């Protein structure tokens, strides 16, 4: 019953010309009936991207703040994101946490506000290499997930994304089995701490390295319900990742 | 000689398409003197939208940007994207970036260097908090901030410096026109001493923090105050009175 979920995080990449070309490819692509597709453009192009993209693709903001309006130069609110036609926001992404210092407390508050305002949330968690090697993977990801869970009432509006931050330019990489074991642990957490119905119906998506060559094996893992895709999301290869269950 | 009067409107995180449409309609209708250079900084989601609706007489600015052209920086925008949306300016080092979101001087310096290399103009913001003001060290704080910016500028024709008394914002304290002029004079002296006399005399140093339609005239007439970076008042028709502060 869990609908396969493929998020494309464009990060800080592209211009109207190149992203227009990419959107033409995604508009033309056949999306499977069993798959939900979301694209997260740079904040300057949420509006542009929603206008050009076909309704079969939903649009996500890459981040947002925790009040509707205010003196927060450089921020955007859930209200603005909806006003541009986007229905999702990515929150707690590893880059926000570890490049820009976004705390769990702040991220939990963003989740609550985004959800209260009617957005759906891709909520990102994950451990760094020092944390994984000290043995505290479970501790880190369960705690991050708890802060998210404290600020979620309706889990039908949420997707969890596991980011193996330990495998980003570190000299280590995650196997499909290593991805699967974290994913099953997280699903057990949902069963244990909220509901068996929530555990079974919540998409837990893989946010580590995924390509067209690697996506089918990763998607076949029982507790991996799709991907939050990085670099490949800017290429036609993204459509191969959309087709990962076919 | 003669520094062109500069009025920037920082909308911050305010407005939607419809309410900003109404604000933009009010701005388009208003008389903008050729004396004045007007720039508006919409929320990042509406840079493109604002540029399409605004009359070309008003320039559009981003409220922040990052320091590379493209990369793995979820939630950031680059100068390339800002230019691509038709905006010509970027606000950098704003007090909220520095003190709410922890942006360091080093980071802000790097953003300045990149923005200018990419063909954007920069409103570079500086200013001291109340604990720094009450401890007698505003010069040290604002000069050091100005030095890091200065180190990353090669064309001062494309830069505007904005003094933001953070000490007189949300603290129950008022900054008088003499206090503003005191900081602006010393900043102009810094540029003379440390860059060149050509840069000191040609560069706009604008004032931020509680600019109203009543207070603007007396602030504008101060010899080293070359204009304004307006916050809350930039969402109101009162902004037009600040544009006409010299008139």
């Amino acid at each position: 019953s869990r609908k396969f979920f493929v998020g494309g995080n464009w990060k800080m990449n592209g211009r109207k010309q190149s992203l227009g070309e990419l959107i033409g490819t995604l508009n033309a692509a056949k999306v499977p009936a069993d798959t939900e597709v979301v694209c997260a453009p740079p904040t300057a192009y949420i509006d542009f991207a929603r206008q050009k993209l076909d309704p079969k693709i939903a649009v996500a903001a890459q981040n947002c703040y925790k009040v509707t309006n205010g003196a927060f130069t450089g921020e955007i609110s859930p209200g603005m994101i909806k006003d541009c036609g986007a229905t999702w926001v990515v929150l707690g992404h590893s880059e926000r946490r570890h490049v820009f210092g976004e705390s769990d407390e702040l991220i939990g508050q963003k989740v609550a506000h985004a959800l209260a305002e009617g957005l759906r949330v891709i909520a990102c968690i994950g451990e760094k290499l020092d944390e994984r090697e000290a043995g505290i993977t479970e501790k880190v990801v369960f705690e991050q997930t708890k802060v998210i869970a404290d600020n979620v009432k309706d889990w039908s509006k949420v997707v969890l994304a596991y980011e193996p931050v330990w495998a980003i330019g570190t000299g280590k990489t995650a196997t499909p089995q290593q991805a699967q074991e974290v994913h099953e642990k997280l699903r057990g957490w949902l069963k244990s701490n909220v509901s068996d119905a929530v555990a079974q119906s919540t998409r837990i998506i893989y946010g580590g390295s995924v390509t067209g060559a690697t996506c089918k094996e990763l998607a076949s893992q029982p507790d991996v319900d799709g991907f939050l895709v990085g670099g490949a999301s800017l290429k036609p290869e993204f459509v191969d990742i959309i087709n990962a269950k076919q």
